[PDB]
């Protein structure tokens, strides 16, 4: 449970999947995400 | 030379922390931990 595997989607259209922390602030992940 | 980064920790809690610049990783990590 410490972590979760989804797909974000970018510009134009592409499609990548990452594993993400599941319990810090979104706002923490934005901009590296990015 | 040297270098500052924000490192997570357990639940998501942020740490700020200095690392060397040449030395691996490996080498670092446990110190760290």
């Amino acid at each position: 449970p410490q972590a979760v595997v989804v797909g974000v989607m970018a510009g134009e259209g592409v499609q990548i999947g990452v594993l993400l922390d599941a319990n810090a602030p979104v706002s923490v992940m934005t901009d590296p995400l990015l």
